[PDB]
């Protein structure tokens, strides 16, 4: 296609990260509003995810289990949110300084760009 | 795991996006050096992808075919490179303003957080 569409998210401010799962559900780090929002394919209502203690999200990824991974700018950490239980787990990375991008491979290994430390770190689940 | 591994990228500056493909190849937007670097799984040396004219790139994604998608933030555009190709393609997005995140679904649809415009746009293959 040569013509984009705009997704019907609302009230975004400086969004900075996006991920999409197998059902076509789109996840966005709404940076300026310190929240993570998702929109199912073909929906008008967006859903704010129950991340807690977030201090400005920088990036997002989603795995095959529907687990959502988010880099937290102000807390220098990476968190994941389990589907269903909505349990939030802080990944035991250490020495991060402004994690930004996050990615997850098929084996569940988590990769993070450590922006303040000029390095890339990975951590198996 | 309580073991994190620093990947053998070198000379990074303010890196800010990471992606990993099905073969375990890792791609990073080395934002401060206007380049995208990659490292094969178990590889000794990073390789710079032959993108042209990148300026403060930020987001990166990779699809199941190994095609690499980069938000070329400083140029308000999204570019992609097929594996082995030496000629990037500028995707026909419209009116982007300081874009950041990019994602790609199984159908090849490309999603971009158009940060400066407080919106998320989508472009089918």
């Amino acid at each position: 296609s040569n013509t984009q569409t705009v997704l019907p998210f609302t009230g975004l401010n400086t969004p900075n990260g996006v991920a999409v799962d197998s059902a076509g559900t789109v996840y966005v780090t709404d940076h300026g509003n310190n929240r993570v929002v998702k929109l199912a394919a073909g929906s008008n209502t967006q859903t704010v995810l129950p991340f807690t203690g977030l201090n400005t999200p920088n990036g997002v990824a989603v795995d095959s289990a529907g687990t959502v991974y988010v880099t937290d700018h102000g807390n220098n950490r990476v968190v994941k949110l389990a589907a269903g239980s909505n349990t939030q787990t802080v990944l035991p990375f250490t020495g991060l300084n402004t994690p930004n991008g996050v990615a997850v491979d098929s084996a569940g290994t988590v990769y993070v760009t450590d922006h303040g430390n000029n390095r890339v770190v990975k951590l198996a689940a």
